[PDB]
């Protein structure tokens, strides 16, 4: 399911870390800030958790933030007039791949995937897979992008098994 998929892709860390882009993050891939200030990241963390955390959270707190973040990705898709029709055309496994991309890049980070979205809506899976890989996303995180792309290409969990 989407939670297991993203837990594999994001890992779990209970202290503030830096993501693949160098940005302060915690938990299961919860972005805190793009600011270079660790203090700014710590403030965001305390606001998110509701207590003074000192840069450290519990597993329960990480899982709670993760549920909120997955839901936010889903609701962002459903509120977006370009993403929603494609999402609604997909089967459940491919919908997980869609959520995964929005979780990683946000609605703004996927804005350039217009042609990929059309190919997905047309169910041209091999063509969509080729197009999805022609991206900064694929070049910078190729193993994760390959897993997501294989999920779109096949509609199976083969890349995560
Ligand atoms: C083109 C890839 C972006 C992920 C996605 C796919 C379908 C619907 N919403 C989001």
């Amino acid at each position: 399911n989407i939670f297991e998929m993203l837990r594999i892709d994001e890992g779990l860390r209970l202290k503030i870390y830096k993501d693949t882009e160098g940005y302060y993050t915690i938990g299961i891939g919860h972005l805190l800030t793009k600011s270079p200030s660790l203090n700014a990241a710590k403030s965001e963390l305390d606001k998110a958790i509701g207590r003074n955390c000192n840069g450290v959270i519990t597993k329960d707190e990480a899982e709670k933030l993760f549920n909120q973040d997955v839901d936010a990705a889903v609701r962002g898709i459903l509120r977006n007039a370009k993403l929603k029709p494609v999402y609604d055309s997909l089967d459940a496994v491919r919908r997980c791949a869609a959520i995964n991309m929005v979780f990683q890049m946000g609605e703004t980070g996927v804005a350039g995937f217009t042609n990929s979205l059309r190919m997905l809506q047309q169910k041209r899976w091999d063509e969509a897979a080729v197009n999805l890989a022609k991206s900064r996303w694929y070049n910078q995180t190729p193993n994760r992008a390959k897993r997501v792309i294989t999920t779109f290409r096949t509609g199976t969990w083969d890349a995560y098994k």
